[PDB]
Formats: C-alpha cells, sequence, structure tokens
DNA sequence: CCCATCGTAT
DNA sequence: ATACGATGGG
C-alpha cells in the first residue's frame, strides 16, 4: 500500500471531521480506494469515509490491507509537517505499524512518522438509500451555526421541510427557538446557495448532541448534504473530490433595533455583575434598574426611543428575564442582523426576532419570562466635587491593568491631575492622567470638572463589571464624590447605561520599544521562576539554574540595546518572573519602559511613558533575595554546531514532543535528524544544510568535527524554543562530554540555554 | 469597505 | 483548546 496526498492538508481535515466521536476505526484499503466506518459510543451515530483513488495524488494498492488505528494518535501525527507538504500513506502486506511521510516541495524538511496498528473488529456495512422524502444542502458553515445555536436551548433539535421551507426548531426550559431558510441560487457565490428537493414533508427530531458531533466534518467541505426520511436514518454528508464523509443518524409592545449588535453590547454590561431584571417598558422607551448581589453596586439603563429603528407601546409591560438565558438567544445570529422584541397583552414570554440583511433568511426565539419585585429604589439628589471623562478603552485599560496587582483600586483627583493607584502583595502600580483638549482626535480627550480634591477607593471586583459597558460609548462620565455614591456613566443614542458604585475604606535603563523587555522575560519565564538581574555599567545579565539543576539560562543586554543607560553604582535586581509578567504585560509594547532604582535597592521601578502623552503609568515591584549560582567556566571544543530558523526549530520540537518525553539530536555530516519514539508510535525529522542567497534567515548551517548522538527532555526544550521570540536563527552547540549550548542572539545581546543530555 | 466564518498554528 | 490570520460574503 502506497499513497499520497497532494496536499496533507486534506487528511488531516478528513480525520479531524469524525475524531471527536470515535475513539477507534478501521481503514480498509482496496484497489478502488480507502473506506472507513464506524459507530460513536452509544452506537446510533454511524460515521462512513469513502476515498476514491481520484482523490490522491497517486495511488497504489498490491494487496487489500485493513489498517486499524486510534484517531487521537492519528491526529497529533497530522498535527506534524507543515499543511503544503506531501502526505504518503505506505503499508506492508502484513503491517505492524502504518508509515506517514511528509515532504515539500524542496527536499531541505522530509518528516517520516509512524503509528501502531491495532487489532479491530470491523465489518464494513456498505449501505445507502435511492430514496429520501426530503433532500437538501446548505454552507456547512450556516448549518454549523443554526445547530450550535439550538444546542443552547435544547437537547433535541427539529428539522421540519415543506415545499421551499427549511425550519430548524429548538424548545427547551429557558425558551424556544426556530430558523427558517428558504431555496436560493447565487449565480455569483454558488458556495452560499441553498438546494431543497422534496418528494415529501419530514418532521424529524434529533438529538442535539449527535448533530454537534456532525457539523464538525465542516472542515472537509464548504456544504453539507442532508437527507431525511421517515422510514430511514438520515444522511448528513460533507463530499469530498473522489470521495465523501457520511454521518447517519436516526431521528427519536414592539421594538426594533437597527443593529442587534447594541442590544448585546447592553447586556453584555449588564451580566455578569447582575442576576436577572426587569425591563419597564413604556411610550417613552425602556428602563431596567439592578443590584450586585452584594447590593454595592447599582446598575441602571435607560434607552429612549430614538435608539430604535422602531419603537411602540400600547401599555406599560414590565418583562422579568434571566440575563444569562437571555446572552444565549442573543448569540445568534449576526449581530447586524434587525432585532425586534415582540409581545403580548399578558406576556408570559418574550419573542426576538432576528432577521439578517438578506430577505431569506430568518430566525425567532422566545424567552420564557421571569416573576422579579422592583421594589424598592429611591435616588437622592446627588452633588459630585469631580467630573472627569476620558475613552472608555483608556479607563478599561487601567482597570484591566491595576487589577492585577490589587483587589482595591484608587481613585485621586486633584487639580489638573487623576492619579489611579493599586497596592497589592507584589507590588504597587500608579497611572497618572492629565487633563488635556485635542483638536486632532478630538475623542481621545480627557476632560476634569474638579470642584474639590477627591480621594476614593473602589474594589477591583466591581471596576471589572463596570468596564464591562466600554462597548457602548466611545468615552465614560465619572462623577465622583466624597459622600455620594460613585458614578459611571456611557452614553447612548438617546441613552445611557449608568454604574451607582460604593467606596472603602483602606540605574536608570529606558527601553527603545517595551515590547523588547517584555520578549525577553516571555523567553526563560518558563525555564526559572526566580532569577537575579545583574546590572552593571556595561549592560544587564542573569544567570539562573531551574531546581533540577539540568537547564542554566544566561542572559545579557548590552547598553547597545537601550535608547540610554546609566549605572553610578552596580545593583542586583533579584525578581520574581510571574510577578514581572504581570507588570509587563500592562504597558503597551511601543511604550517606554525605564527602569529605576536607586543605590540601595528595596524595590525596583518600571516606568512606562507615552510618546506625546502626558499619561504616565508607574509600577512598582518588590525585590527578593535570591543566591546566586556556582558559575562553571568551561572552555571546550564542541562536536557539532548548527543553526536554522528559531521558527522551525519550535515547530520540529513541538510536533515530535507530542510522541515522546524524549527527543534525540543526532547529528551526521550533512544531515541533521530529530527522532522523537513514544508509545503511541515514533516520529522522526530529518532536515539538511542548505543556503539561500535571497532569503539567508532561511538557511541552515552545519559544522561538524565528529558525530554527534545525544537525547533531551522534551520538557525542557519546549522551553528552550520560546527564544524563538527573541531571534529568527537559534543557535546550537552539541558535543558528548558537555552541555548543549541553545543560542539566540538579540541586539546587542543573547540568550544562552546551556542544557545537559539524558 | 466592513463583518463574519473557517482554517491553521501555537 | 484558544487565538490569530485569511478568505468569502454582504
Amino acid at each position: 500500500l502506497e499513497a499520497k496526498f497532494e496536499e496533507a492538508s486534506l487528511f488531516k481535515r478528513i480525520i479531524d471531521g469524525f475524531k471527536d466521536c470515535v475513539q477507534l476505526v478501521n481503514f480498509q484499503c482496496k484497489e478502488d480506494g480507502i473506506i472507513a466506518q464506524a459507530v460513536d459510543d452509544s452506537r446510533v451515530l454511524l460515521v462512513s469515509l469513502e476515498i476514491g483513488v481520484e482523490a490522491f495524488q497517486e495511488y497504489r494498492c498490491d494487496h487489500p490491507v485493513t489498517l486499524g488505528m486510534d484517531l487521537t494518535s492519528l491526529s497529533k501525527i497530522l498535527r506534524c509537517g507543515n499543511n503544503t507538504d506531501t502526505l504518503t500513506l505506505i503499508a506492508d502486506n502484513t503491517p505492524d505499524s502504518i508509515i506517514l511521510l511528509f515532504e515539500d516541495t524542496k527536499k531541505d524538511r522530509i518528516a517520516e512518522y509512524s503509528l501502531k496498528l491495532m487489532d479491530i473488529d470491523a465489518d464494513f456495512l456498505k449501505i445507502e438509500e435511492l430514496q429520501y422524502d426530503s433532500t437538501l444542502s446548505l454552507p456547512s458553515s450556516e448549518f454549523s451555526k443554526i445547530v450550535r445555536d439550538l444546542s443552547q436551548l435544547s437537547d433535541s433539535i427539529n428539522i421540519m421541510i415543506t415545499k421551499e421551507t427549511i425550519k430548524f426548531v429548538a424548545d427547551g426550559d429557558i425558551g424556544s427557538g426556530s430558523v427558517i431558510i428558504k431555496p436560493f441560487v447565487d449565480m455569483e457565490h454558488p458556495e452560499t446557495s441553498i438546494k431543497l428537493e422534496m418528494d415529501q414533508p419530514v418532521d424529524l427530531t434529533f438529538g442535539a448532541k449527535y448533530l454537534l458531533d456532525i457539523i464538525k466534518g465542516s472542515s472537509l467541505s464548504d456544504r453539507v448534504g442532508i437527507r431525511l426520511s421517515s422510514e430511514a436514518p438520515a444522511l448528513f454528508q460533507f463530499d469530498l473530490k473522489s470521495g465523501f464523509l457520511q454521518f447517519f443518524l436516526a431521528p427519536k409592545l414592539e421594538a426594533k433595533f437597527e443593529e442587534a449588535s447594541l442590544f448585546k453590547r447592553i447586556i453584555d454590561g449588564f451580566k455578569d455583575c447582575v442576576q436577572l431584571v426587569n425591563f419597564q417598558c413604556k411610550e417613552d422607551g425602556i428602563i431596567a434598574q439592578a443590584v450586585d448581589d452584594s447590593r454595592v453596586l447599582l446598575v441602571s439603563l435607560e434607552i429612549g426611543v430614538e435608539a430604535f429603528q422602531e419603537y411602540r407601546c400600547d401599555h406599560p409591560v414590565t418583562l422579568g428575564m434571566d440575563l444569562t438565558s437571555l446572552s444565549k438567544i442573543l448569540r445568534c445570529g449576526n449581530n447586524t442582523d434587525t432585532l425586534t422584541l415582540i409581545a403580548d397583552n399578558t406576556p408570559d414570554s418574550i419573542i426576538l426576532l432576528f432577521e439578517d440583511t438578506k430577505k431569506d433568511r430568518i430566525a425567532e426565539y422566545s424567552l420564557k419570562l421571569m416573576d422579579i419585585d422592583a421594589d424598592f429604589l429611591k435616588i437622592e439628589e446627588l452633588q459630585y466635587d469631580s467630573t472627569l471623562s476620558l475613552p472608555s478603552s483608556e479607563f478599561s485599560k487601567i482597570v484591566r491593568d491595576l487589577s492585577q496587582l490589587s483587589d482595591s483600586i484608587n481613585i485621586m483627583i486633584t487639580k489638573e491631575t487623576i492619579k489611579f493607584v493599586a497596592d497589592g502583595d507584589i507590588g504597587s502600580g500608579s497611572v497618572i492622567i492629565k487633563p488635556f483638549v485635542d483638536m486632532e482626535h478630538p475623542e481621545t480627550s480627557i476632560k476634569l470638572e474638579m470642584d474639590q480634591p477627591v480621594d476614593l477607593t473602589f474594589g477591583a471586583k466591581y471596576l471589572l463589571d463596570i468596564i464591562k459597558g466600554s462597548s457602548l460609548s466611545d468615552r465614560v462620565g465619572i462623577r465622583l464624590s466624597s459622600e455620594a455614591p460613585a458614578l459611571f456613566q456611557f452614553d447612548l443614542k438617546s441613552g445611557f447605561l449608568q454604574f451607582f458604585l460604593a467606596p472603602k475604606f483602606n540605574l536608570e535603563a529606558k527601553f527603545e520599544e517595551a515590547s523588547l523587555f517584555k520578549r525577553i522575560i516571555d523567553g526563560f519565564k518558563d525555564c526559572v521562576q526566580l532569577v537575579n538581574f545583574q546590572c552593571k555599567e556595561d549592560g544587564i545579565i542573569a544567570q539562573a539554574v531551574d531546581d533540577s539543576r539540568v537547564l542554566l539560562v544566561s542572559l545579557e543586554i548590552g547598553v547597545e540595546a537601550f535608547q540610554e543607560y546609566r549605572c553610578d553604582h552596580p545593583v542586583t535586581l533579584g525578581m520574581d518572573l510571574t510577578s514581572l509578567s504581570k507588570i509587563l504585560r500592562c504597558g503597551n509594547n511601543t511604550d517606554t519602559l525605564t527602569l529605576i532604582a536607586d543605590n540601595t535597592p528595596d524595590s525596583i521601578i518600571l516606568l512606562f511613558e507615552d510618546t506625546k502623552k502626558d499619561r504616565i503609568a508607574e509600577y512598582s515591584l518588590k525585590l527578593m533575595d535570591i543566591d546566586a549560582d556556582f558559575l562553571k567556566i568551561e572552555e571546550l571544543q564542541y562536536d557539532s554546531t548548527l543553526s536554522l530558523p528559531s521558527s522551525e526549530f519550535s515547530k520540529i520540537v513541538r510536533d515530535l514532543s507530542q510522541l515522546s518525553d524524549s527527543i534525540n539530536i543526532m547529528i551526521t555530516k550533512e544531515t541533521i535528524k530529530f527522532v522523537a519514539d513514544g508509545d503511541i508510535g515514533s516520529g522522526s525529522v530529518i532536515i539538511k544544510p542548505f543556503v539561500d542567497m535571497e532569503h539567508p534567515e532561511t538557511s541552515i548551517k552545519l559544522e561538524m568535527d565528529q558525530p554527534v548522538d545525544l537525547t533531551f527532555g522534551a520538557k525542557y526544550l519546549l522551553d528552550i524554543i520560546k527564544g524563538s521570540s527573541l531571534s529568527d536563527r537559534v543557535g546550537i552547540r552539541l558535543s558528548s562530554e558537555a552541555p548543549a549550548l541553545f543560542q539566540f542572539d538579540l541586539k546587542s545581546g543573547f540568550l544562552q540555554f546551556f542544557l545537559a543530555p539524558k
């Protein structure tokens, strides 16, 4: 047996389609192609795969062989090798195992993986039918969605077919939903058209669980054939060039929004901080008020009529809703669709009617209403000391960033100064924004209307619930009083979302691009948890050995890597990288990162600055005593030295790590061989040296004094490859009497990984 | 031109 | 399993 796909992606796309509902299947190979068939765990969902000869680039099957294998294992081997490589299945007349063989256009890379076959009882039932009461084909896209959606309402979906009508229906405890589509043919984009041939209407019901499995076949085809019958199992078929994948399954007040996205955005700001709320509807619009569990955060929404494309009310109605169930319905289908809220005189439930831009596509849902009491709420006239407004996206960042440090955030308002502060166990953090009016980008202006200084503390828990409404307005209004609740408002067109909140009672090294130091720390934060940052007049260096003592990480950042550098006195900054990460994530990758430390260091200062903005985010990490490591100065001669793209070396490692906990590197003349041999099967990657003038960063240099054959723990190599963010290339020095060297050369710096072979 | 969906990679 | 990128459709 020898069958090669032109594109390895194809075979991956096939396996992925049915790999989640079957653990073990048999592939019966014949002269006329490959075929497979299996059932799910419950044994009601039958899957059948047929791959004809014309589906391959080359197919040769000496003798009918049956290949039983575990899809989990196979799919792991299918993740390997670029999806543009030529995949080739090879099996002997009596196979102990099957051999997969990847090969790109060039001869540079050659991947050969082997999987161990199994003994399965396979009787391929080759059976389809001639007559289905109805037959239809729709984009597997639209279908996958329809199913994923109605699966939130019920455990059983229902398909109902009539002439020129396809109706999917679901009924559950929270509510019901029905999607009606009609047959149409698109001349310009046929891949979106809907075919329907009805010999006779059908009203079959199918378990949602199985449909959820079936829709995974969308990875093979842009379309999905469905054949229904009141006497036969339904046929869900995904066609592929010269073949197909089949799933056989046996049946069992009106307020209209121009954009549906608005209502979603509103509910999003509501949920997560409030459970259920009464939507009070009147002729002048809709209002809703809810408090959080602890009753310290009040949410006040007011939607004016002008916010609707069309709005009408005969009489005031109150709709009690569970925002969780509500958001489930709001999930689908399109954000741009026309949303409409219908309700009868004595509302037992509310009906949401989604309508696409296309006249054809329709979807309506019905949410069962709750019973909630409104009383009692009273808002005394509130006077505020300070009043500011700023880009919601900016305020959102500040909150999210500072939330990382403390469970409490402090807002301080002084004359022409707004200071956000958070103080936690690892260290503090303060962002200081300055009021300014900008003619260009006037939306990003920071207004301040202060009558008297204010110092208020809030639980980060609640500020994170407030920033949820940032999707409603470019800006956010903040009224702050010392005796009144803090008010956070998001302005809608003809409306608003308000949040009432109750207070609480409690060395100079400037990086050109902050992102640089961030990707550096990410390069070895997984290898070592605690590390000293020794700072000298010539730059920053760090040596660290993990607890296992097998890996040595050597960092070095030269002065030429900074936009500015000063060192009056050699300082050492012992830091917890896990802490340093949280802080490095806050500031922008483009912002200027300045490290500041006093002569007698107790803490380090990380300073994030903007280009033309007064905005300054200063952070502070608490240092800790880390005992330095014992340095071994080894000057030796390696057996072999190779350099390759760190992007390639990374893929190679991640691919083989799936097979074994050990990866063997074996250098021979003009050949580099990476081999992982695990239980499920052994995979092997073989690269060859070559130079490419046009693109030098794709070359592979290989100098060898003597063949090498070392094994490294995949656990460690997975950490070493994370330096691929620092350099396009990775240096590899290998020796039999010495630890391997993995080097990533930065600009005016480097990151060395000295790993010890097993 | 913008938005949504699907596929691929990490 | 999640995130990012690319392609297709509206």
